[PDB]
């Protein structure tokens, strides 16, 4: 009579990484990639033999800066003369160029010079969670929710939509980040009456503060703020500076201008910050760090808490703002969600917390994988067609 029909997946398409869920038997499914990931970095890759994407791209990183793009979120939609667009290419080793005023990247590829708008390395991005979510499931996925920040407009909403036409989907919805993550939440679900919302979003490289209205399950975007110099990679910095100064004191050795010792530095600090979400003190061990020195230290969570202290308090500036543009006070929010990784971190929840006098947050669902399950939830009830009984 009529065969069943493939899941939908929901795709939370992020601007350093990217999660694929879909729901079936009631519940959210988070897919590991084949290394075991529950999230995929947005990175893309070229060389003269292969294009890599994900945690082949990122981990090449070093050595081939110019042939492997990231950050292609904050491109798309865009015009190259934009002053957001101009500021970013400063920070990018890889080639930014204007076509008809719209950016392209520009790499090494398969022997040849090879230009890409931002939507077709979107598409890598997609096409690379769509092999996931088939390796899971054993079959071909055709339809997906993608999401999108809510600050995004018509011109980022269509070209993110063509990225998932490019990588083959069939593109159910657009839908935004805060609203994929209250549905996570079943906000949506609370019957009748209006209730406010706040997602609380701190990223890798942003932060950003939506407050929502939500009656009979209707969505009302009531306020946006946020900050675009805040996130996850300026905590790291501030640990790099601390053990650099720190090398200084006790081998009397400026390690600052061997790449290699800072990238090896780098990567041991963001280790050791995820530690001490968990923990009241982490190691750091690297051998042979500079002149064939061994660098084996120490950093208790009340330490690694002050050299950040300044940027953690920032975070309840956009809350203030966000609150004043809704016309609401602190009293008046129902729920507070949290999204993004960096908000596992104590003191930030801390902070939060007492500045709603001591309200729970919601951070059940892991805050790396939030948007995504709210994206599967919706894609399982856009595919639904049932008939009404007599
Ligand atoms: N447990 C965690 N505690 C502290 N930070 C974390 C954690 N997990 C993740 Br993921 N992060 C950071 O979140 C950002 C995601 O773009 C990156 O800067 C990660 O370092
Ligand atoms: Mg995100």
């Amino acid at each position: 009579g009529s065969m069943a029909k493939a899941a939908a997946i929901g795709i939370d398409l992020g601007t350093t990484y990217s999660c694929v869920g879909v729901f079936q038997h009631g519940k959210v499914e988070i897919i590991a990639n084949d290394q075991g990931n529950r999230t995929t970095p947005s990175y893309v890759a070229f060389t003269d033999t292969e294009r890599l994407i994900g945690d082949a791209a990122k981990n090449q990183v070093a050595l081939n800066p110019q042939n492997t793009v990231f950050d292609a979120k904050r491109l798309i939609g865009r015009k190259f003369g934009d002053p957001v667009v101009q500021s970013d290419m400063k920070h990018w080793p890889f080639q930014v160029i204007n076509d008809g005023d719209k950016p392209k990247v520009q790499v090494s590829y398969k022997g040849e010079t090879k230009a890409f708008y931002p939507e077709e390395i979107s598409s890598m991005v997609l096409t690379k969670m769509k092999e996931i979510a088939e390796a899971y499931l054993g079959y071909p996925v055709t339809n997906a929710v993608i999401t999108v920040p809510a600050y995004f407009n018509d011109s980022q909403r269509q070209a993110t939509k063509d990225a998932g036409v490019i990588a083959g989907l069939n593109v159910l919805r657009i839908i935004n980040e805060p609203t994929a993550a209250a549905i996570a939440y079943g906000l949506d679900r609370t019957g009748k009456g209006e209730r406010n919302v706040l997602i609380f979003d701190l990223g890798g490289g942003t932060f950003d503060v939506s407050i929502l209205t939500i009656d009979d399950g209707i969505f009302e975007v009531k306020a946006t703020a946020g900050d675009t110099h805040l996130g996850g990679e300026d905590f790291d910095n501030r640990l790099v500076n601390h053990f650099v100064e720190e090398f200084k004191r006790k081998h009397k050795k400026d390690i600052s201008q061997n790449k290699r010792a800072v990238r090896r530095l780098r990567t041991a600090c963001e280790r050791a910050k995820r530690t001490l979400s968990s923990s009241t003190q982490a190691s750091l061990e690297i051998d042979s760090l500079f002149e064939g020195i061994d660098f084996y230290t120490s950093i208790t969570r009340a330490r690694f808490e002050e050299l950040c202290s300044d940027l953690f308090r920032s975070t309840l500036e956009p809350v203030e703002k966000a609150l004043r543009d809704a016309k609401l006070d602190k009293a008046q929010i129902h729920d507070l969600v949290l999204v993004g990784g960096s908000t596992r971190i104590p003191k930030v929840q801390k902070l939060l917390q007492d500045f709603f006098n001591g309200r729970d947050l919601n951070k059940s669902i892991n805050p790396d994988e939030a948007v995504a399950y709210g994206a599967a939830v919706q894609a399982a009830i856009l595919i639904k067609s049932t008939r009404a009984a007599a």
